């Protein structure tokens, strides 16, 4: 399971981030960390250097101490108090005098639970402290932001990532080509949770890891096919298209949200004019609405590729 | 009762998925089973290589140890744990390590009861294993697909389908022409439980299997029949339309909710275009609408036949 | 009441049926009944078969046997299983091997109920035997029809249901006219429960059965009052087809539906184009969906009346 | 409270219905009675003939036997049974065969729970008999209709009511007029219950019945204020019209429907051409549906007044 | 709290409803009370006469017999039913035979609970009386205006209200204008409590009771700063209209609620077309759905001003 | 964490609402406290005021009496009940008669809890004291308004917050320019927690606070970026446009109704035609609402950037 067995272990192992580790560095050197607020997009380390973190601070110990939790299951912020009173009297065994506990999806409860925190900051910040996960800053309450140094995760880039994935196959025996791991990119939206994930899947299976066998194992279809498939609809293939979007929604079985995404990217990847872009991504903003409020995937989206069938002359 | 008459034995015996079934036998020498995630369209094999791989591996004794149920029924996944204890401190009797429970209808529950199978995976790996099925892998919260090797079960094809029904038919005796074949396979959607049942239900009838038996006992006009009542009903003929609709309503006997199924099909399968056929499913949305809530079934009908008639000019 | 003093006592005696029963008499030479399902419109003969089918096997002694029961009150399917096992121990007293169980409105239940079926099927096939009542067939879900034969009840036709009826009548002193007769089946819909009942209704009061007197005792307009109605209101005349539409509907005292299901009859058997009979069905299928909502009768009817007074020119 | 001082007595004393009453009689010779069905509008008499016939069939001692209750009251029907089964067991004391129950709103019911009606009929038609009251007879299911003699009641009429609302009166120290008359019946819709309720309120006050005090107690406006209202509006004055209608919607205090209601009846008998009647009554039909679904009371009406205020040139 | 210091004593002190009380004081002279039914807008006076109707009955001992509660809680009506045999069984203590029990919101229960009132009205009629305040009479089902004496109360009119205004001011030192007396009248909408606490409000602030200060006090734009934002929105000039509502809602500090509320009123108060007010109040009616919602208050709100600046030509 | 450190310490320190302070200083000479409401956006200075009202009519003693809660936590009005009778029976310790409890967010409550304030108002108004605070008094239901002296609060000022923000710099040693503190300001929609605590996390980095640092920190564009974004989608550069929404929401990491409120400020404070300016807020309001359905946020977005790039010709 690749994307544990590559957990970083040193905040000098999570990649992409200086912006964040350069000074997250600068917390280690005097042993201070106010509570901690993690804001960024999913997959991107949050909880690695929360992990990499506690674990350059506690050295062999932080297992012990640290523990992740996840904040939005409502009835357990007060259930899981009693490992705040047991925590916070146990004095880091060693010689350091502050615990930590991480808190992910912070960003998924109303003004009320989020209070709860400050009774444990003020009384616990000589014996404990927090680090929380949000994808937005904005969205938590600011009394909070208040007692918190704050930090934005930035999706991680290309090059980084690929150096990392590649890094996890030849200490695991895997061989991808270059097809495969630029597909395997195209997947991972930046994200590497994703990214990770996938790759431990292919490896899984029989030996090379073709750009094919990337894409079949997350079911999101080749951007050749995409740009094929927008493309016969714009001549005014219509029923060819229909045909393309079934097939390929079966290959991969992809939802209606899915395929609507990956409509978007390859809409936006096109070569044609600013002009004629926008009149399909208007559409497709107005199609991926109809699908949100629960009308008939299979409808809506024969229905857009009706829309652009329309553009011929 | 066919279709479990023919439920597959070992996975050499589950037809059309090479692609799975080919890696899913790289589990049987070796007798390793992580838990795994069966996606694909329903009636193409995911219950039957969950069995004929719980067979393959226990031999004889496969019914005393791995059981199906319905992931769906919200308040068993924790009535349905104390199966879960007595399974797993029962070691495979004869000279395998580990155990299996089949999932059916994964993909409906909520984030929450997700989780509830993580405290059975890390704890039960070395007793117990899960077997997910599910209509789309997008549909599985990630911290699950990350436990999971993946399949992906696509819908089983004409010839394959076709050859296998038969062997149904000459091994019970049943008389099917060509024409009640190929309409059976209209029928099916390339879903075996719907076309093997179906299959079953002709059989158990007077003897020879037409085209027509099945189109009746799935409740289910010649789609030459609809493409005629849509078009003569588009070209401005509605009494003649009103007419066919009601013989071709009498004839098989079909509910409102059948007919505007059926209308559906052959209004996406018209090779008409994409501008006009957003016109006739949006006013079959209406239609169908009006019907479940419980409007006159004639009224309606004949009232999209009228819809239709309009757009003559 | 009539319907029941003539209920028919052997197969040979249900009319109209011939495709089913001439079929269904081939399982009463070789006592073969493998579990029935039984569709059609009401009024038609289900129950009336399923009666005449136990009584032509038994004989003299169904009473004590067959029992009749509605499907669709949903706590008693359970409560109604202790009658399943006396039922099942005790033996066909007399000569034959199996027993029979009528279930009307069994398309009424969604999944769950159904299934309880099939575990009194395989291990009640030596012993007790189904018969399925249903509107439709495509209602009620495959693995039941799986192990069904199946039979689908046309709407009894002309000829067969008058020649019953003047059987009802001759044998109980009533004088029906042909004009009565013709109408008694207007009413009918070609369904017998409908025809017997008003007949019965018709007979209970003075003597001679004009074609009046039932249309009187089915709340149903004159044909010819109705297509005038629509015609003053074709014309121009509002304010008279207003009129007319009252005294109609207190002559009769009929419903909203039921004025509605008249004006759709007359509107589709009117001799006018089909280009306008259209605009007429559309509309009336739009006033339908309007009253099942709750609007209200008096101003969407009125409102109707107004709909085709503007049709002038 | 004169709507029930004078409950008529015996079947000769329910006006207007000579239709269904001179029939009835024809039950009390015989001491006949099978399950009867009446139908009709309310507030003419349903209720007071089935007292009027358990009246003038066990003389003195009706109150002990018969027994009303409103049948769409859901819970009740089974548990109102043990009045069924000492009301079964208890023989008419005097030298009668039968017994009474009065079901009121039967046609409220699901197809369900009229099913339980029947295992007492058949086991009761030596004992027990329903009167079954219901709006339509449409609206009964036939399985019903057939056990039924039935009787539709007409709308009274105005003279038999007339006459009794003066009985009242005299016999009550009430000084109507003529003008008090005629506007008690305007009022009443042909309903006694509602004609004699009004009279009543009307008599607590003040000495004279005048046309007005009458329609004031029922704040249903007087029918020259709409047609003052409704006329201001296709004048062209809107402001005037919606001050009208906010005075008239208080000092009477009618509901959306109420007013939209007599907004009809005075748009009807209007004196104004069959070409505009329509336009109007179309339009009201609209507004009345916007109302039953639930949208502004307050916003459609006063839209509807602007509706009229188009139509000046 | 003023609304309550001058609570009406005696039904001569019930103001503006000389309609209900000169009739309702000739329950005092005989002391009847059939049930009474209180009608009308809130704020009317149905709580005051009811009180001041047990106080003119009692003389002192009014509080220990009569009881006020909220019709609407709706497991509560059956766990007050032990205050109805503790009050039916005590007498009058003094020298009358009867006693009373409100029963404000009447017209929010189903028809269920309703019944429960009539087994304490025959047989407590020697004992026990109810007064049932409800909006509107419509909503109260027939079998209980059956046993009401009905009082359809007013909205309070202007120079009764003002009146009775000033009389609280000169008795309690607060100097209110004329300006602001006119104004506490456009507030009230003709409803004392809302009239009376705006007052009490404005009372305990700093002296002089301005126009302003009862607007202020209310949240509430002068209706002429509306009819000049709406107009000059409506003229073309977005940006002033937006800068307007601006300095509009933070002048008086107003929710979006209460902005749309006023924009409503003033909207239905302008003397422009019924033709395009619909159109307006449309738009509105979808305004504060978005609102409801939750999407946001300003965005909406300017993008409403929009939707005004599009109907200039 | 100067939002503190700076918190008013007399009335007169409280800035922008003189409206309110000078007349809520007309309360301290007097020493009269009549139950307090506030009124007003957040971060205007309502704790703060009813801090430095407390403050400065106990002197030293504040802390002692004086206690802060949040209302909106549901369980806890009637835990912190005994808090009020403690601080009922103790008197202000000094020479003063009166003391204060202040209520945040009160108008989160629905009608009930609101009562409960009510039986310790005239039975602690010569001990206990309410200050309430609340975003719109519209939303107090109108029983406490009745007690209560109102005080609207009204979004501070531009140079009056900018000049303490220069003290709280000044004394602490933070170089602003005036860039970042214009900028800063844009932040703070002239709320000051927003505002300090943003300074403070900017003064905690490298020295010198651009306008860049500020903008940085609270994830909120630089105003210049937004009007070159619209700009260029309006232009018609549509991929462009994307390109720059994109690196814009990733360089702060925004939300969609973070970014969907800066689009709007900035299409406000546009120097373009009021015209057009309404076709953008109101396509805008749609936007908005989309998102709040939830559908998707980077297509809805690159949705509207394509709807401005059509208003090009």
């Amino acid at each position: 399971i690749w994307v544990e067995k590559y957990r970083p272990r040193t905040l000098d192992e999570v990649v992409g981030q200086d912006e964040v580790i350069q000074r997250l560095k600068g917390y280690v050197e005097r042993k201070n960390i106010p509570h901690l607020l993690f804001s960024g997009p999913p997959g991107t380390g949050k909880t690695a250097t929360a992990i990499a973190l506690a674990r350059d601070l506690f050295g062999e110990n932080w297992r012990d101490n640290f523990i992740e939790m996840n904040a939005s299951d409502e009835r357990g912020i007060d259930v899981v108090r009693h490992k705040i009173k047991e925590f916070a009297r146990t004095a880091p065994i060693g010689g350091a005098p502050f615990k930590i506990i991480f808190l992910d999806e912070a960003d998924a409860l109303t003004a009320d639970a989020q209070a709860a925190l400050r009774r444990t900051m003020e009384m616990y910040s000589k014996s404990c402290r927090f680090i929380l996960s949000c994808n937005y800053v904005s969205r938590i309450i600011e009394p909070i932001q208040s007692r918190c140094a704050v930090f934005r995760f930035k999706p991680v880039p290309k090059e980084a990532m690929k150096k990392r994935l590649l890094e996890i196959c030849e200490k695991e025996g895997v061989k991808i080509t270059e097809d495969g791991l630029e597909a395997l990119i195209y997947i991972s939206g930046g994200d590497f949770r994703k990214a990770i994930n996938a790759l431990q899947g292919a490896a899984a299976i029989g030996e090379v890891v073709d750009a094919d066998t990337i894409y079949q194992i997350t079911a999101t279809a080749r951007p050749e096919e995409m740009t094929e498939l927008i493309q016969t609809a714009l001549k005014g293939n219509f029923m060819e298209a229909r045909e393309l979007l079934d097939r390929l929604m079966v290959e991969y079985g992809m939802s209606g949200e899915d395929i609507v995404a990956q409509l978007f990217r390859e809409i936006i990847s096109m070569p044609i004019k600013d002009s004629l872009k926008v009149q399909l991504i208007d559409k497709l903003g107005e199609v991926d609405f109809r699908l949100t409020e629960g009308a008939n995937e299979r409808i809506q989206l024969d229905a857009y590729l009706a829309y652009l069938s329309t553009l011929a002359k």
